[PDB]
């Protein structure tokens, strides 16, 4: 009754793109006359962890960059770089260019991905960007170049492009100036991230949820101070509660009925002694994926 | 990294219009010069307890449908009745009707949904054919008329349009001809679910997805019989397993080394004993809703 929606996702698929230079082939995003698109693409098997990109990008041409919307081939008239993603400007002005713009999401925040190969659309989920900086995400190959979005109410707030998957699984990326979320770097070397949490805040909007939706099995009578709660938060790899935190479930705290620091009673609960095998929503675990932005949205 | 994912939705959010009769507003499917919608939406409160459809409908013309594709207004030319469909002539052939066919989706194969209110596409998600021929979905009112859908190639098969929520919260609906998945009936009456059952392919199909991940310790070395399986099975409310079954499973037995009778005799041991404590894939619930297809793809 309650599950994880992405956003429609053709606004973006409007915008989806294949660039190819040399034997490499990927996902760009078109907007406008400009195709963004990651720069490993010009970097064949001198990705690890030799790239030079200043210097790999200099002995290219605006010939070099073989760039496909659907069928038709798109001219590309120039070429510069922003952090870690190319600039392709092209002849042509993309006719589906919706209303859009760039934004840098915070850790805890979501948005919905559209999984590309080659630059044709193939799924959409939605996610979350990690407190470290990764995102637990589904990438295949050909995956590099699919975005993150959001989108409210006719604009598209584009905040992460896929570059690689980390010796973890999860994967790593830009927003959409090209900066990494993260300590990473676009090279085929090992990099960890650093020690993940659980997102504190977005539990408690999703215990909301469960509450909002009749299922208040886990609730008690007691309460706790904030310092309290962010006691057992600590020895549960849970991030602290702030203090505005509790003020942006502060909606639901009034929908529901129950006091933010009585639901995090709850929390702490559900953290000491489990769940002793029922479900929340339908789950057995406690999730960390909906933001209290998208739990007000259903 | 083992996460539900829809098809890209642009292909359907282009056919989503918004159509009106006299109180009630639900959504409809514009493909060329028809638009397909609950015959629902020409009864009253009143009317809704005991219908006579072709009454109803005799009691109206053309210019009681007032059909809205975004600001455009279209003109209905005509309207006839297929099964709990009605299909509405239009003014004009929708520019943008893709590749499609109408689908009858099997028990235990999955779809993706497009949840809309008043015409505007609001989220997608994925679900599953209950064998009940129910789907546990996520539909607020208004939602009627929400297509669900799969996509192959550049053809878009719809295969489901929502109708109806039955009183245990799950939702009831129709393939695009019209006839209901299941006994439901478009009346106010006293249906409910029958009894659901496990979609034990699917089932399967997680566990094989388990044991790719590094999960594996509910394998055995006992065997088992198709025969003797579905028996345990059926006991306790699981689908027994056909011929094809086995076949689908073809694939990812061969790709892990495990005989697909062989995991059949771990999921026996799983419901006789239950898991506890243990967790698959994180959680302490056998998921059912990922098909072997799902899982291949990853």
């Amino acid at each position: 009754g309650f599950r994880k929606m992405a956003f429609p996702s053709g606004k973006v698929e409007g915008c989806m793109v294949q660039v190819t230079c040399g034997t490499t082939t990927l996902n760009g995003l078109w907007l406008d006359d400009t195709v963004y698109c990651p720069r490993h693409v010009i970097c064949t098997a001198e990705d690890m962890l030799n790239p030079n990109y200043e210097d790999l990008l200099i002995r290219k041409s605006n010939h070099s960059f073989l760039v496909q919307a659907g069928n038709v081939q798109l001219r590309v008239i120039g070429h510069s770089m922003q952090n870690c993603l190319l600039r392709l400007k092209v002849d042509t002005s993309n006719p589906k260019t919706p209303k859009y713009k760039f934004v840098r999401i915070q850790p805890g925040q979501t948005f919905s991905v559209l999984a590309c190969y080659n630059g044709s659309p193939s799924g959409v989920y939605q996610c979350a960007m990690r407190p470290n900086h990764t995102i637990k995400g589904s990438f295949l190959n050909g995956s590099c170049g699919s975005v993150g979005f959001n989108i409210d109410y006719d604009c598209v707030s584009f905040c992460y492009m896929h570059h690689m998957e980390l010796p973890t699984g999860v994967h790593a990326g830009t927003d959409l100036e090209g900066k990494f979320y993260g300590p990473f770097v676009d090279r085929q070397t090992a990099q960890a991230a650093g020690t993940d949490t659980t997102i504190t805040l977005n539990v408690l909007a999703w215990l909301y949820a469960a509450v909002i939706n009749g299922d208040r099995w886990f609730l008690n009578r007691f309460t706790t101070t904030l310092n309290d709660f962010n006691l057992v938060a600590m020895k549960y790899n849970y991030e602290p509660l702030t203090q505005d935190h509790v003020d942006i479930l502060g909606p639901l705290s009034a929908q529901t009925g129950i006091a933010v620091l009585d639901m995090c009673a709850a929390l702490k609960e559900l953290l000491q002694n489990g769940m002793n095998g029922r479900t929340i929503l339908g789950s057995t675990i406690l999730e960390d994926e909906f933001t209290p932005f998208d739990v007000v949205r259903q």
